[PDB]
């Protein structure tokens, strides 16, 4: 708030990963400005996620005390005790982004979400007997990686695109060719500017094995067609962590908001400086605390995502409605 210039959020309940995700989205400047320009004039008071998300971001940018999220949770109706224990973190990122993306249709910033988090991949099926291949284009906003028996992110990506053999009792129904031996896999067509990677650490029991991830991650090796104009080099932006015996822990997140390597810890309402080692290597696991989700930004688009945002980037109409609500509380 004063020691770092950043204000955290107060844990109003058992929200688990929620507070960690909000700070990550808030420091996605390119995404932040898009939400400020959302037409939320005649939206419901406390029944609109886009509006309720706008308020949080504004209070985060201006307020000097810990920010609250009570109104936000009720926005999407997760007020039950076990609400968060029955949902993955990416499920909330998808729930949040889908609501704002729909509310942004037809404006100047429509489609901003796919521009930042949307990527293209291809799932296929190839058989060695005949010559029938079936490809399927798909879109992805978050990537679920496996970490059991995986040393680092490199091996995890290798297993993600690894080919699977459909033979023996798992032969592929080649349609007119009957059961056939084939192999199935997936390939990465493109990588979005902002990369969200969830680590499969909750396979009903938390696993605390050691998993390594670098500050700079080159992903050109996993693309179908490389582009010398823009390499697939990504920079670590945020690290969400958790420590606990299978059912409860302190949810902390590490961030370098400007992408300059100056990291900070966000224990809800307590924001403080920290070393890059405490944010990266100290969260590999092996202690007993380990990260469960990573955020990477394309090196070429780092300045675009983290562009500077001032108080002039918020419409005057929204500022009054937000100030009028805060003032009305007085
Ligand atoms: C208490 C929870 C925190 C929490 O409630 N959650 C749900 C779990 C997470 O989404 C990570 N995760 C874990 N396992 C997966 C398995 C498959 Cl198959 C696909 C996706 C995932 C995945 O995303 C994080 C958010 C936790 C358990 C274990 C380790 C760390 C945290
Ligand atoms: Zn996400
Ligand atoms: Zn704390």
């Amino acid at each position: 708030k004063k020691h770092t210039g950043y204000v955290g959020l107060k844990n109003q309940g058992a929200t688990c990963y929620m507070n960690s995700l909000l700070q990550t989205l808030f420091f996605t400047n390119q995404l932040r400005k898009a939400v400020y320009m959302m037409p939320t004039e005649g939206d419901d008071s406390s029944k609109s996620v886009p509006l309720a998300l706008q308020r949080v971001f504004y209070e985060l940018q201006h307020s000097d005390k810990p920010v609250g999220t009570k109104k936000l949770t009720k926005s999407f109706g997760w007020e039950t005790l076990d609400s968060f224990m029955q949902h993955d973190v990416q499920e909330l990122c998808r729930v949040l982004l889908d609501n704002v993306e729909n509310k942004m249709k037809g404006t100047c910033v429509e489609g901003t979400i796919p521009k930042l988090f949307r990527g293209k991949m291809v799932s296929y099926i190839q058989c060695k007997e005949v010559d029938y291949r079936s490809d399927r284009r798909e879109d992805y906003y978050d990537i679920q990686l496996s970490i059991k028996g995986k040393k680092n992110i490199f091996e995890s990506f290798v297993d993600y695109v690894a080919v699977e053999q459909l033979d023996g009792d798992n032969k592929y129904d080649a349609g007119e060719h009957g059961l056939q031996e084939a192999e199935k896999g997936v390939k990465f067509l493109t990588l979005p500017p902002v990369l969200h990677l969830q680590l499969m650490r909750f396979m009903n029991i938390k696993i605390n094995d050691r998993f390594e991830f670098p500050e700079q991650l080159p992903l050109d090796e996993f693309l179908q067609k490389t582009d010398p104009k823009d390499p697939a080099n990504y920079i670590l932006h945020a690290v969400l962590v958790h420590s606990g015996d299978n059912h409860g822990g302190h949810y902390v997140v590490y961030l370098n908001p400007k992408g300059d390597g100056k990291w900070c810890k966000f224990d809800d309402d307590v924001v403080s400086r920290c070393t890059k080692e405490e944010a990266i290597e100290h969260n590999y696991g092996g202690h007993c605390t380990n990260a469960y989700m990573l955020v990477y930004i394309r090196e070429s688009k780092l300045s675009e995502v983290l562009q500077a945002v001032t108080d002039h980037d918020i419409p005057q109409q929204l500022v009054e409605r937000l100030q009028e609500e805060k003032r009305i509380e007085a």
